[PDB]
């Protein structure tokens, strides 16, 4: 990230600290939790609203020393008042602006926000799980400020969970108790805390909605798949992702050795010796070197991250993913709660930054073999069957004689998001009680209000609605500003937060109390539907046939001779 964006960010960080001070009040409040009393504070928003804020609430033992790489343990109770008027540090990660490691192993906290601590009726509980490829992210308000949501009468909760290798190291040897998915198991224990405590904040424990974007969407889906959380919550929203996206799980059991080797480990490839080296390493050294773990074969085959959600190699008491995600959908409790899913109108427009450093990647569309689903393609991607599937991809996205960067980013829309969504829906249909699933398409483009991901994806002055562009209308961030109530951006804040709160409350996302939904008839998808219908959210709200349907079906046709893998 450029020196100019670095210094720009530095100044916004400085601005954000002073804004956060100014927007704080002297009204502190104390709430009960099952672990002891916590002290929160009332804060202001730039829209002259206010909300009670509880940050740094621990839901697990700090996973340090011997707890590193391990499943989370319940925190220790305290008898006194815990200061929750400030945020805790984020999970150890690389800062995308600076490039320096930041954060701490002491990161297992959640934050609770609400405009009214003593509501006259128990409120819908919204639980946000942040994305960031399972390697970056936080519940800090400079990125995920509850300021828009607290206009509605909900309780909103933003969690943290371990990222990178510290969250997702996985070892085969059953003796060492590092099966994997520690970060997902963090998410689980946070859920159980939210179940048992949200009532003290005015939250209705029988009406909880979990939702997330990108890796947070995959996470939300995982929380809907695992037996560990059955009945814990009641609605789910999958924003630009799910557990069967190709980036959302990986078999990384061999990659511990690689990371240890990268960090200075001298010895042999056996899990015990590797674990002991890793257990004593500085956390920043491990996270700094994660970028280098993947081989060139892996990157070629589109393996996006070294460490992530995995099929655990043996079953433990806290095990989250005992089989592959596709298998878990077939027995998922979450299949039977009201679900909302969706994507932006140009998801893959995100990859512009990466394309600029790697122009050659556009030539990959000449045969498209590298985008054939791994489970179908051969090792070298050279088999005649592979070129054939590859060709069905190429017919779907390459518009002319020679492939373009836009062709590429369009493909990525489907490779990373739409096709996995399509497979999940169809698979889900074969194993569900018949609870409704609604589809949305976020198609609102503005450069007047943004979020920090635009900095990352080099999205300055780039038209179209990229992956992460919708976050701007759900959460405050330090790049935001007060928008006029009549502006198109503010209207979309109301619409987005309104629909989400509508869906959280009823399990049905429609309301005629939302501006622009007068002529909207928003039907759930049926298994009988050959074409998906979705609410397309732009300046106007319009029900349409999913425009990506035709390419979606083309992708499916790759499984013609392999329907059981679909």
């Amino acid at each position: 990230v450029s020196l100019m964006e670095k210094l720009k960010w530095k100044i916004k960080c400085i601005e954000n600290k002073f804004l956060n001070y100014r927007l704080t009040t002297n009204e502190t409040v104390v709430a009960e939790t099952e672990y002891g009393k916590v002290k929160g504070v009332k804060r202001l928003t730039v829209y002259d609203d206010s909300y009670y804020s509880f940050e740094g609430i621990p839901y697990a033992q700090p996973p340090v020393g011997e707890l590193r790489f391990k499943a989370p343990q319940r925190p220790t109770p305290w008898d006194g008042v815990r200061d929750c008027c400030n945020h805790k540090d984020k999970s150890v990660q690389v800062d995308f602006i600076t490039g320096k490691v930041c954060g701490s192993e002491d990161c297992l906290y959640l934050s609770v926000y609400t405009n009214n601590l003593n509501p006259e009726t128990k409120r819908p509980v919204l639980v946000y799980i942040h994305g960031g490829g399972f390697i970056i992210g936080e519940n800090h308000r400079d990125m995920y400020g509850p300021d828009y949501f607290i206009k509605k009468d909900v309780v909103l909760i933003n969690i943290q969970y371990r990222l990178g290798a510290l969250g997702f190291l996985s070892l085969n040897s059953e003796d060492l108790n590092v099966p994997g998915n520690a970060g997902l198991k963090d998410q689980v224990m946070a859920l159980r805390w939210i179940k048992n405590n949200c009532a003290n904040f005015g939250g209705n424990p029988d009406n909880i909605t979990v939702f997330g974007e990108s890796a947070g969407a995959a996470s939300t889906h995982y929380m809907m798949l695992t037996e560990q959380t059955r009945g814990l919550f009641h609605r789910g929203i999958l924003m630009s992702g799910n557990a069967i996206c190709p980036w959302a799980n990986t078999q990384c059991q061999h990659r511990a050795f690689t990371l240890a080797k990268l960090a200075g480990y001298k010895g042999e490839d056996n899990d015990k010796d590797v674990l002991e080296f890793l257990m004593k390493a500085k956390p920043q050294d491990l996270i700094k070197l994660e970028e280098k773990v993947l081989t060139l074969e892996e990157r070629t085959n589109k393996v996006m991250f070294p460490f992530g959600p995995t099929v655990e190699p043996y079953q433990t008491a806290d095990c989250v993913l005992p089989k592959h995600p596709r298998e878990m959908v077939k027995t998922a409790w979450g299949n039977s709660i009201p679900t909302m899913m969706g994507n932006t109108s140009y998801e893959g427009l995100f990859f512009t930054s990466i394309l600029k450093q790697m122009p050659l990647l556009v030539k990959e569309l000449e045969t498209c073999v590298n985008f054939v689903p791994s489970e179908l393609a051969d090792a070298e991607r050279t088999a005649p069957e592979t070129l054939e599937m590859g060709a069905k991809i190429k017919k779907a996205h390459v518009t002319g004689e020679t492939p373009t960067a836009d062709n590429f980013m369009d493909l990525c829309s489907h490779f990373y998001f739409w096709f996995p969504m399509h497979r999940l829906l169809q698979l889900r249909f074969n194993h569900t009680s018949g609870t409704p699933v609604y589809l949305y398409r976020f198609d609102f483009d503005s450069e007047d209000l943004i979020n920090p991901y635009r900095i990352m994806r080099s999205g300055r002055g780039v038209k179209g609605v990229s992956h992460t562009d919708e976050l701007t209308y759900f959460f405050w961030n330090q790049l935001a500003k007060r928008m006029p109530k009549e502006s198109r951006e503010y209207k979309t804040i109301e619409r987005m937060t309104g629909i989400w709160t509508q869906f959280a409350t009823t399990g049905n996302p429609y309301s005629n109390e939302i501006e622009g939904m007068e002529n909207v008839s928003w039907d759930p998808i049926e298994k009988s539907d050959e074409v998906y219908k979705c609410l397309n959210i732009s300046d106007e709200l319009k029900m349409i046939d999913v425009p990506e349907m035709g390419k979606i079906k083309q992708w499916e046709s790759m499984f013609e001779k392999h329907r059981d893998l679909f």
